[PDB]
């Protein structure tokens, strides 16, 4: 007969009850209620084990079959709990999300919720006016408000800085409370694997949207390096993009995919002269650069010179639809040289300085903390399996033809490396499925099945 404490964290009320091993958690959760005597609705309270970081959830298992022994301290807690998302768009959604599902399964409604499909590409990272949502504006890009708010959170940084990020990708098969997250807290929603399945205009309004805008701010703020003439084709698509999210006569058809003949200041064709494309459908532009280039383009040129430049990566865009120059957008960042790494502070036999290990879709990449160059790249077709040692936090991959590549990470970074690379064997299996419906089952298998 050991003691049980419970912690009522809604109202900061604690409780002890006398058990056994052999008590189950829902006569726990029963006596719990009774030695309370006020009533309420308790349908969304759950047993937590801070210590061993468990729910128990199961109300038909013992304390025993949960491993629970004298004096343990449990809390008697709301399985929902208020959660902060920021949006690749970089706007806040308040959501209300189960603590206690697994974070893939999180991930899984809050994009059935925004109609974003293929849930398996996004996560939630831990960061370094909340938007109220009205219908379809997760589809609707607006222009950035000022150059300050660019130039202000433009802080460039080295590399190293940028591989840091990366130790706060969520664990996707366990629940939010067994990660220090705390109700209230923002977590970023990001597209985490660069490899985008079956993005369909038809059905990915959304999707594309969101996906655009993730593209757009790492272009905005060099997280993501191009050329010159990639910037000025990029700073052009921003603008036609902002130019035909205008929809000021209608709510209802954000879903949609706007024509420029569509817009009402638009001219048919032989509206003007029988000479039909003698004239821009749009006769008059508003260009300036501040808000679609990156802040150092400013500081090398004038104004006037970067916005001819823009005018004329302009005339290519001039006649897209708004997804289509979405989706332009999307695979000039796709094509862009350091498109999809993953990048994650390693070091190697030999090395006398941290490095980077890089993951892509397809490859693995040994990479240079100050050039971002590639030493050498491991292809996962060829992978057999991996292997993770603890208690040195190192990561062996086994290659086809004897290859072996073995590289050291912080813990935080090895569990976080694991997960990616079983997430992007799991995610290019989905060409051959023929499952109607996610084969969430491999996924957990791939990524926390083995350890």
């Amino acid at each position: 007969t050991w003691e049980l404490s419970v912690h009522v964290t809604d109202l900061n009320r604690d409780v002890t009850l006398r058990v056994t091993g052999e008590v189950h958690i829902g006569g726990v959760m029963l006596k719990l209620v009774e030695k309370l005597d006020v009533k309420k609705d308790w349908s969304d309270h759950a047993l937590w084990w801070e210590k061993k970081r468990t729910w128990l959830l199961k109300t038909h298992w013992t304390l025993d079959k949960y491993g629970i022994q004298a004096d343990a301290k449990l809390q008697f807690t709301p399985q929902h709990k208020l959660l902060r998302l920021q949006l690749p768009n970089m706007k806040y959604v308040k959501v209300k999300v189960n603590f206690s599902d697994r974070v893939f399964k999180a991930v899984s409604d809050i994009c059935k919720t925004f109609n974003i499909r293929h849930p398996e590409e996004l996560s939630l990272l831990k960061k370094p006016e909340a938007l109220e949502l009205e219908p379809g504006i997760l589809a609707v890009s607006q222009p950035i408000t000022s150059p300050e708010i660019l130039a202000k959170m433009f802080k460039p940084q080295a590399l190293l800085d940028k591989a840091k990020i990366n130790q706060g990708w969520l664990d996707s098969s366990r629940s939010l409370m067994e990660q220090d997250v705390k109700e209230n807290e923002a977590l970023l929603l990001r597209f985490k694997y660069y490899s985008f399945f079956d993005l369909n205009p038809k059905y990915d309004a959304i999707r594309i949207n969101q996906l655009y805008e993730q593209a757009k701010w790492a272009i905005l703020l060099e997280e993501i390096e191009c050329t010159e003439e990639e910037m000025m084709m990029f700073a052009a698509l921003q603008y036609h993009i902002n130019k035909l999210s205008i929809m000021t006569s209608e709510n209802h058809l954000n879903n949609s995919d706007k024509e420029v003949d569509e817009v009402d200041a638009a001219l048919s064709d032989l509206e003007i002269t029988l000479e039909g494309g003698k004239t821009s459908t749009i006769l008059t532009t508003d260009i300036t650069p501040e808000c679609l280039v990156s802040p150092r383009y400013l500081k090398k040129y004038k104004n006037k010179q970067i916005t001819a430049r823009i005018l004329e990566a302009h005339q290519n865009v001039a006649q897209m639809s708004l997804i289509e120059a979405k989706m332009r957008f999307i695979q000039a960042w796709q094509s862009l040289p350091e498109f999809g790494i993953t990048h994650f502070i390693a070091r190697f036999q030999g090395g006398k300085k941290e490095e980077l290990i890089g993951i892509a879709y397809n490859r693995l990449i040994r990479m240079d903390a100050s050039t971002g160059d590639a030493i050498k790249t491991w292809r996962f077709s060829n992978m057999k399996q991996w292997n993770v040692n603890w208690e040195i936090k190192m990561v062996t991959v086994e290659f086809a033809d004897e290859v072996r590549l073995s590289f050291i990470c912080t813990e935080v970074d090895c569990k976080v490396v694991h997960e990616f690379i079983g997430g992007y064997i799991f995610l290019s299996t989905r060409a051959k499925d023929q499952n109607e419906s996610l084969d969430e089952e491999m996924f957990y298998k791939l990524t926390s099945g083995w350890v």
